[PDB]
DNA sequence: GTGATCGC
DNA sequence: GTGATCGC
């Protein structure tokens, strides 16, 4: 619902948190990969320190 | 190296 | 099997 902002490759991706497929914690970087179009997955990370609560519940929440 | 993945 | 990626 809320977005998460990254940056991938060189440049910013700001993608829905409701496309997050998995996210996992690596110290104070938080790692996902996120549902795109054609049926491909994409991957980003962010900085613990201002991750967006949407994304650092579902880390808590799921099950890896 | 680390956790996990994509895209070879 | 592994190189690059991401924050550190």
């Amino acid at each position: 619902m809320a977005t998460v902002k990254f940056k991938y490759k060189g440049e910013e991706k700001q993608v829905d948190i409701s496309k997050i497929k998995k996210v996992w914690r690596v110290g104070k970087m938080i790692s996902f990969t996120y549902d795109e179009g054609g049926g491909k997955t994409g991957r980003g990370a962010v900085s613990e320190k201002d991750a967006p609560k949407e994304l650092l519940q579902m880390l808590a929440k799921q099950k890896k």
